[PDB]
């Protein structure tokens, strides 16, 4: 049953279902961040627990409950009288909605605590899936302290307005759900690997951080502006501030959050077009908040500057290389036709997205993975060279591991008649031809997969010709040859005696064949 | 006794007690910075030496001593009449507190002068601890000039308000204690080595510099605003500035320092929401101060941008390498299963915090320290290979100096049956197994510390097999093998003739044993 399915369960963290679970815990953490500091500071989000009483002149000035016309053009801020049961007779649907979402995110935290309990730790490469072993790995570690502080249910006791003991409600006691930050950091990292664009996702995560810090500073500004007193200064929120409440503007909860977000956006990006402070504690808060805004603006400028300089590094290294050899050509007074040819060759080098390098796979992959990336490209092409047909595959492994890439220009010759031939040519993505001394084509136009110079690698002393090419091979287009020198085949043939005997036999066969 | 303990004392600078002494001299320097410029400019810190006399209308307007109600809503600034003894009858406890802290930091400067006297200079690696030699090293150097200018006691003569000669007191003569900056630079550097995070400590030291420059500019602004005249312009401090003294704000010493700090924070971070200047000398000061604020803001932006770009260099070099070989794979049209395997291998490369490199310890350590970091890892594992048991340790030194690290993938074979075997495998943090041609396990599952291929390194010509593997070795998890080729053991065995005889003897023994 499902009880023994739970008793014999152990989660390993590398699947995609656990990654979607880390997305769910990231959603619950973002909820806990935003709406716990907003329900602490603003407190009309869970329904107003105090009736707003304005001073209204009709007859005489009486004290009556504020309508939306009494909050426009205020001469003084409305005073509050609490309800008997603190907004519970009329905002219970709001509070049951907030209690339902708090219980949903605490159920998400409970299921993440159980997945921390049956969590497969990686021992020696493989993951442990035995239940007692991951249980003792949990209890031997100190994950249960962070799982226990993040699940104290005391917000359900002392976080809602209780009318019987006249408790005003304290929703800052749900800040202990915010120390599950390792799961959100794991979800952001494992999304940053598999993303389509890592630099743009780093910038989107940085502006999500910026919106969260601006929101927390908005709640901090309205808490300080409520603790000092609303409408007592020209800096705090209220009627005496003419930016927060202008002429025909109602004072509502949306106006409070909208002006506090505008204040923290103008302070933390160092624009500062808000009213200047009046008292001393407002000067201390605005000075500390503007120094933090200078550091936040420098963080934004540094992250966007590193995002720009990371994605335009290959282009400026290309410009460094292009300017270096253009400086080398204009220092040495070369003809201009070669300069047209090399700049059109760099245009081909950009429009193929290549860099004349094998060095990235020569460096950063281990030699087994280098062997697999060698075999899944050139092995099926290098089985069809008609001398490597009946041979051992290990020699082919050492040969495909030692292939070299050369790119040619259109109209440019590879090797002329009467040249010291010591290389074998394997054509990839090109078209070669043999030409009868810049006249017509002789016999064949070598397409992709074909081979030229397989006779001048086996080193037969004087059968028909030793090592001369006896061909004028021309590239009609941009051709990407794959060349294998005589030294590499004779090293890999020095490691194989019987294959040396067999390749000498097949070479004498194909050389006495013509 | 303690007098001959002082006569035979010499301090070497590399201990931790001298580092805590440099922290004490840094504390005394920070005191001298902040409170010498604050006691010069503000001057109510040592007690007001002049009675504030407001114009108060009761009857008639009379001139009376200002209360805290007379400094709110001022129509003109209060004029000052000095005391007979200049605040000494009522602020002597404040001045004895300031004199006690000045004598405490000058005692710290005297003990640092004596530790400069008996300071052990480093001659040839070792430190000199002979007393006459460090005494002549002191007097031959010019440390005594900087120690003599930083200890003129003339602030105790002409830095306090003397009533008998009507001296107002000049606490800017204690600025000569500020040229002991080499000790503070040494303490900041030697804290920056041993810190937990060098980039964050560089940023914390930069914002300590920012708070100190903002404080010195606050004292400069209030000195210029006091020299021009308080309350004469709308730019200077006073009643005519409506930002400094608003409606219900008392003019106190805390209001002066708080508004001057707010002014220098808004100017030196180029926000500039302070009142615009009126006269010409205020325009000259605000123009120079805003150009210095542009350079300070560019310094903050440059330091935080270099802090960001230094700590995210390994990640973007990983992304350069990953994008380079992904470009190499998608240029060459490879199957997708190998692409899943290489991206999960880079996920393992990040989650082990490795980079497939020995090159950092191959480069930056000297060869003795490379030998020690070699011997304290692989020597105890390489003593247990059962052929290197009875051998000389120097050959083992040249062998552990030539070990190579290879990482494998789970399910991927190391070497199949019928392969050219020329390497010896030493397992670290992995689990290998021999499999009977992708069937069951044959005999053993090779755990950590075990060795495979120690028979195919000694090169015995035709006893049972020359150099074939005759095993299918599979990694079940991510395995970090340590491999030693035949070329490295035969180079280190070419340097040892008798060890070559002994390893041939033990190799023939273990090869005729089976
Ligand atoms: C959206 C729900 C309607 C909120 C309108 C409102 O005004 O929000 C308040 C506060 O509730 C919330 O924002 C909680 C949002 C969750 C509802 O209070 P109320 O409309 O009952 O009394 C206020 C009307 N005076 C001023 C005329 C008496
Ligand atoms: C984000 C929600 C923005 C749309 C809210 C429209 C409600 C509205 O617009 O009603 C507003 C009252 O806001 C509310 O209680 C909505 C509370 C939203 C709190 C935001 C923090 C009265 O505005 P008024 O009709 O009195 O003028
Ligand atoms: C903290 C010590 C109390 C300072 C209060 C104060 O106001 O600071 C002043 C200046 O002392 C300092 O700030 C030195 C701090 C070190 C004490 O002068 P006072 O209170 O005797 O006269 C001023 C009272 N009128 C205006 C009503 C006459
Ligand atoms: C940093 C010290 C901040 C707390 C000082 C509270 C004294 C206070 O707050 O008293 C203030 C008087 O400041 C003082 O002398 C304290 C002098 C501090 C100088 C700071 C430079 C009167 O303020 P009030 O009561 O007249 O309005």
């Amino acid at each position: 049953r499902i009880r023994k399915y739970l008793a014999n369960y152990t989660q390993d963290p590398s699947t995609d279902n656990f990654y979607y679970w880390t997305c769910v815990v990231t959603v619950a953490y973002i909820y806990n961040l935003l709406f716990v500091i907003a329900r602490q500071v603003f407190n009309d989000l869970i329904g107003p627990s105090s009736q707003s009483l304005c001073r209204f002149y009709n007859n005489s000035t009486t004290q009556v409950e504020c309508t939306y016309n009494m909050l426009t053009n205020m001469k003084e801020m409305p005073t509050y009288s609490q309800y008997p049961d603190l907004g519970w007779s009329k905002y219970w649907h709001f509070r049951m909605l907030w209690v339902f979402f708090d219980l949903l995110m605490d159920c998400v935290y409970l299921i993440d605590t159980f997945l921390n309990y049956r969590m497969g730790y990686m021992d020696q490469g493989l993951v442990v899936r035995e239940a007692e072993k991951v249980t003792k790995a949990y209890w031997q570690s100190k994950q249960y302290r962070i799982d226990g502080i993040s699940l104290i249910p005391l917000d359900y006791i002392l976080g809602w307005p209780i009318p019987y003991i006249n408790w005003r409600g304290l929703p800052i006691l749900r800040l202990n759900r915010l120390i599950r930050y390792k799961r959100v950091r794991n979800c952001l990292e494992r999304t940053e690997t598999r993303s389509s664009m890592p630099n743009a996702f780093r910038v989107v995560v940085v502006v999500w951080y910026i919106v969260i810090i601006i929101h927390w500073n908005a709640c901090l500004y309205f808490w300080i502006s409520e603790w000092i007193g609303l409408g007592t200064d020209a800096w705090v929120y209220g009627h005496l501030n003419k930016q927060s409440l202008p002429d025909d503007i109602t004072d509502t909860l949306l106006r409070r959050y909208v002006y506090s977000f505008y204040w923290s956006t103008l302070i933390l990006t160092t624009i500062g077009e808000v009213p200047s402070p009046v008292r001393n504690i407002e000067y201390a808060f605005v000075t500390l908040d503007l120094m933090c805004g200078v550091l936040i603006f420098a963080t934004i400028v540094g992250n966007v500057g590193s995002m720009i300089s990371n994605m335009s590094a290959a282009w400026t290294e290309f410009q460094n290389k292009m300017d270096g050899i253009k400086q080398y050509m204009e220092l040495r007074k070369v003809s201009k036709q070669l300069e047209i040819r090399v700049i059109k060759w760099f245009d081909y080098l950009w429009t193929n997205k290549q860099s004349l390098s094998d060095q990235q796979v020569l460096k950063v992959l281990p030699d087994k993975l280098q062997a697999e990336i060698a075999m899944q490209v050139h092995f099926e092409t290098l089985r069809k060279v008609r001398i490597f047909q009946d041979c051992e595959a290990g020699l082919l492994a050492e040969l495909v591991l030692k292939l070299q890439l050369q790119v040619f220009s259109p109209g440019d010759f590879i090797c002329k008649k009467g040249d010291i031939g010591r290389e074998m040519y394997i054509v990839k993505r090109g078209r070669l031809q043999v030409v009868d001394d810049d006249g017509k084509k002789v016999f064949v136009t070598l397409q992709e997969g074909s081979v030229f110079g397989e006779l001048s690698i086996l080193n037969i002393a004087g059968s028909k010709n030793g090592n001369r090419r006896t061909a004028n091979v021309r590239s009609v287009g941009y051709t990407d040859l794959f060349v294998l020198s005589k030294t590499d085949l004779w090293n890999a043939l020095r490691e194989y005696p019987d294959a040396r005997k067999l390749l000498l036999a097949k070479g004498r066969e194909i050389l006495k064949k013509d």
